[PDB]
């Protein structure tokens, strides 16, 4: 009957949440209403399972802000905000070592994030594989598609464009797509190759070169010319500034495409990925649209199309205020972390570390399992369990294939999560094993997979 | 001095009693050094000075009203990720409010559990894949079922936006697009009819043409197709595109029978951000039920509560939209959103019977609600010349602020120049008197300035 | 060589030194950030169903607050307005809880920082007038006690640091509470007052104190000993006055003296406000009144406190202006009816007995329940307490005291905020934390330890 | 009825009755919405290159405009500190244009609204010393001229307003300003002064006050006549002594008896801040100075206003204080490098002849530009400020005055916001307005309405 906020009739939102509402209410009870419920909401800065920017800048929200109403489809009316966004394709094919291209703008585009970016490098694989088989005669009907332990976009991809995929199974030893067993998939009907530059479950690279090798290789034995789509969701902005060394990019002829996640390591917000093309040979211009706008006519290769321009002109502000020097920086503070934390968790169990935070390696994230046959009297699910007490979240789970059987936690280290905030995580860590060794029956009991995908 | 020009990062800035970058010398490569924060936030700040702010922009559908309450949700929101429903199971539970609530909107069956079966999107670019996708999936089951082949899948439409372009290319689906002719600019029963064959995965009429703002009616459409199965035995479904129709028809003509009301509308797409009053970045798609949603398109993820099923595109991405989406619902309810579309319509149907005054015109559309969307469409009467084009009357109004695109239709009607003005919140009544004084200008000009005639030759944007 | 990754910059760590003042300076806006990140680390309250203390915001009491950082609230001279302000809501409290007229047109009494100050006053108002009182008739003055139930522990404090007889009438199974029987058993000359609790803080019902009122009335037939009241009214002090005019607990009373509420409980305004207020001029010794000169002459204060801020004084003010008694009653009505609800809806749920149901008549907003004796569930409360946590909710699991020791309640507080919608929400977890306990039989008896239960 | 679609409601236009007092009251929110929706037809300036007045934005000058809404810059009274400011801004706008030093400690000057105030103020200083003098000598002084070069209208308003002839040397090929010689033969009896424009409007260039001194110390030789000036340096007045300081057109000079210059051109402040400067009492007639009694004593003022806001005079003094001649110097040479890169690339373009190029040894940062006489690329700079303008760009082309009423020229102003990144942007717009042009030769001829010069 009534509301104790407003002193006034009670609204229910969970009362006939099930049709669309017949009346009008007061524009700023409807907001205080909304605002209320969103409290429920987490923060995400005590959730280290995502890689998602949480952190906050007064620059980044008074930009967002802004840019509420630019339309990132409607280069006519905001041409500035157009112009922006070529600048960051421009930077990211650099950052890459995209060839130079001849019109002086590289292949490439701004997406919500690395999914459509995938897509938009399937869509291209499949195309350019198609091409190659009708020019030689062949049937086109069961293409395939070749990696290792792929994020979830990959699963979409295969499933929405009728593509097999043919996923190298993790097993004991080698969680990861190796060269040999990359090598028994692929057949004239591999349409690409996607190293995923960062698992997303371990945090380690599959790293492009050694693939790279046996695909040449493969050619010259059997006359099949593979090509490879980088998957660089997290990596793409760690390895370019940390160790440049790492030859990953399109410095491998075969690469031609890559995408990455903005609102990760690129520290963008929320809805900003980047796919990039080696050169406009590596796009099919079927994909292409041409659209006609008061200066000219625009290509776009999309599946979206009106959206708001700010996460790009955000991720332009970080550009700006950082260039190497400073993404150099920032990503080695979150390596830093990541290296103290498996240095310091490795003091408290009978651990054996899949990913510790190394810049060579991978990405900055601990990834760990119990050492086999080992019991400490509890499992990491149950950890999990006595973590999220503690106003943490640190997914525990299980890996795929051959390696269903093994249970791992993974600690992902990103803007924001400071030395300071490790060292509570660790006091909290302690407590919670000071905890389970006091409360022996709390052993077994958790069993509920965290979610692992972003 | 002897410092010569090609070796400095030069350029004193007037703002910051500083040398200075210059964001155009080296945009073609990863900056090198930091900057400070605030110097690289007002950079691009007055960069954006150069973007419009849309106010004048009658060509686009697309929310460029600014309410306060808003700004505020969106901001709230920018880090709240729509995909991680156990972080933010809030935000979740809002998004399932606003799929329940749009159902119910387009009379989508009771469903048995409680919850309509349907998906937030980015857009409706991204709402159209869906439905194509799923359009497809329930053909290609149905014929595997039965045995036939599945390799020459077909699409059946009329003067349809630019994603059944891109869904047709991307997935393969051949385009049976009618083509607009003059006296016939939409798809009508009899060549929707002969465009369709046990191949064709389903119709979309398109409840709101973007290039004109008139309805394709899915009624006698509708007809047709029931006629079809009782002639041939084949069963065809319908996929409603109602990008901008979807918010306007059920308030301000609730008795156009175009949705779920219809049993072979299987699914309907429409677009937050354009009448459905959220801001850039929101759509939504919904099925009639279970039946019409392939499992096999339903990615279950885990999470800590169980596992949820999605169908998207996209992945991680803001959930602001649908946050503001939802504050726009319970704000307005049917009664607002009747007034507030009204306002627009009473807004388009007063430019339509004035500017007919002004020149020799004929109408494609006037903004009546039981026709279309708030929207003017004209040319000129065949074989008048009043001394200029439309595409001269379109330079000449951007002189004076306004972006009142002129472009040619499609198909039969590719000679067809017309102007399309739309009328969307906050362009009100005070605003279109400017307008028309303007045009009034405009036409002045041209009249005294005849040698203008035919110069402005390009197309304005003509797909949102 | 550490890097801090928000800065991008060498790392600035608050745990190191953290122990030693600090020796260097940093950029203020560094600092500002830094600490503002780790806040973060606090609860947002809107989920702790365990605290009485306001948690809502509203964007006019965040604006008053701001404009007041540096308003003095013992700085008459310099703040006159603040200081006006603060005497309008002494004289609307004073009303509220049926006063008598004043002559000289003010009420007697004080804004506090909390009910903890203002039981210390309260406290001492009533040691001086019982020792003055026994010094005009010749006696000794060094044993006094003082009679009262299961009371928050400002009085427990207040017993320690003032040599006080705290005679605490126990809980005990049936009867969680002084009752009058046990009330005059306890007490005698030396006892300097009794203090009725209007709204125990374990339980969230009401001692009533006109039951109480009628057994001193007896007791000074029966013996000449005239025993006074203080009302702890930290919650009900602001709940009754609206929702349940007719039960007498107030000023109303001849033997209440002096009566004492927080603000920042339901008086709706944020944290740091508390009130106490005396009958008239006699019920407040003098010599505890302290007269400091400034230039419109002296004014009078009982406080503990002395420099403090004024905006929670002018926040109460703007609740008690856009409110009144209508605007009260309905605000406290609503929270009634969201504890009532869930009273209701938990009963469903399991094997309880209840100590409080939300009902205006008995208490305040609370649902306060136990297992009911023997009939095992299949978890503790601590259990459910634990369980409700991991979805972000705190409700407090804790043992009673006194004889009472084996009672193991659950306390929910309904209070401005948690409004029906989150009530349901609060629900839907309860459920699906039950549903986990029959699936996970193990966790039976785990959990073990009380959560904070004093505000 | 009608309804607006941003309130849901009925609509309240402001069209309708807009020629009567309105009769109702609205809600506030909804006429601010109102008034705010429609300031959104108004420009924002950035893309417009015709204007000399700051068209920046700084957060701490909002902040202080803000601050200043209400401070009233007559009323030294309630806004002493306001008004301290203001004094400090006098004497250091003095010291910039050399003045000599004050016998009393603050320089004879005032804040004004504009150089528009400012003007009147000089020119009636101006008027008051010839009129004194001339009435010593029992000589009419019914006819006094001024005798000046091509000036801002504030000079035409002042002849106008204070009957005064205004012998204003004409525009002419080759010679588009007042030179010494044409000046001289204007001079006479009656000439109350002369008013070089240092910063011309038109064309940004400066007319040198030195060489017209020499003439007019030569005039006084000849004819025992002893004419004064006032500098009018609405833009120079802020350039010059930064980037310039060789240049003598200041206080430097005997005869320059005062000097105006706009503190919301390049002074930096925004719009409402000009400043006038006299040399030292004795230029300043007494007579025209008010003197207002209150509590302090008394001010005298002299002013064509008399109420307004402080705020633009405490946002320039923010100016002055933050920037300094270094912090100056940097501001003007980044807008001088702007104006000097455009005349360099412009250049390239077409069949141009550059009146202005931006060197700060000749005038304001600046370009100004004509078609070479008899020569035709198939455009006039109406046309390309017509092509210019469908890109968001105001560049104004117009014709000269007097025997150069032949001319059109171009006039760009490059002030603090437009950067080098803008006019790289303009450059291309630039040049695809060429383009166009050419593609489309029937576009020639077309336009001929001249564009606002003013300021």
């Amino acid at each position: 009957l009534l509301d104790s906020r407003f002193g006034a009739k009670s609204i229910s939102t969970i009362a006939e949440s099930k049709r669309f509402p017949l009346h009008e209410m007061r524009d700023d009870v409807a907001f205080q209403i909304i605002n209320d419920e969103l409290y429920l909401d987490g923060n995400a800065r005590q959730n280290l399972a995502t890689f998602c920017q949480t952190w906050d800048d007064e620059n980044v929200h008074k930009l967002m802000d802004l840019s509420i109403n630019k339309n990132w489809i409607d280069k006519e009316e905001y041409p500035q905000s157009a112009a922006i966004d070529l600048r960051c394709v421009n930077m990211v094919a650099d950052l890459w070592h995209a060839p130079a291209p001849k019109n002086g703008q590289a292949v490439g585009t701004n997406t919500i994030g690395s999914s459509e970016a995938c897509m938009l490098g399937g869509m291209a694989m499949k195309w350019r594989w198609r091409k190659r088989m009708e020019a030689a005669g062949k049937p086109t009907d069961k293409p395939n598609l070749v990696c290792g332990p792929v994020q979830i976009c990959w699963h979409k991809f295969a499933r929405y464009w009728d593509v097999e995929l043919r996923e190298i199974p993790m097993r004991p030893g080698q969680l990861f797509m190796d060269p040999k067993r990359m090598i028994e998939a692929c057949d004239e009907n591999t349409i690409g190759v996607v190293p995923t530059f960062g698992v997303t479950y371990t945090g380690n690279y599959e790293f492009p070169q050694p693939l790279h090798d046996a695909l040449d290789k493969f050619q010259a034995d059997t006359g099949i010319d593979i090509d490879m789509h980088i998957d660089a969701a997290s990596g793409g902005f760690l390895a370019p500034f940390v160790a440049p060394d790492i030859v990953w990019d399109f410095r491998l002829p075969r690469v031609k495409s890559i995408s990455a996640s903005g609102h990760k390591f690129g520290l963008a917000p929320l809805g900003c990925g980047w796919v990039i093309w080696r050169d406009e040979e590596a796009l099919p211009q079927e994909l292409v649209f041409n659209v006609d706008y008061l200066g000219g006519q625009i290509g776009t290769f999309a599946i979206n199309f009106s959206r708001p321009a700010g996460q790009v002109i955000a991720q332009y502000y970080e550009f700006l205020r950082l260039g190497r020097e400073g993404y150099t920086k920032v990503q080695n503070a979150s390596y830093q972390v990541a290296a103290y934390l498996a240095d310091e968790i490795a003091k408290l169990g009978p651990y054996e570390f899949i990913c510790t935070g190394r810049p060579d390696e991978g990405i900055p994230a601990v990834c760990f399992k119990l050492k086999d046959g080992e019991d400490p009297g509890y499992t990491l699910y149950d950890l999990s369990e006595r973590l999220r007490l503690r106003g943490w979240q640190v997914p525990a789970f299980t890996l795929g294939g051959e390696a269903t059987d093994i249970v791992v936690m993974r600690i992902m280290c990103r803007r924001g999560f400071e030395m300071d905030f490790a060292e509570l995580l660790l006091e909290d860590y302690k407590a919670s094993l000071k905890y389970l060794s006091d409360h022996p029956k709390l052993q077994g009991i958790a069993q509920q997979n965290s979610f692992k995908h972003t």
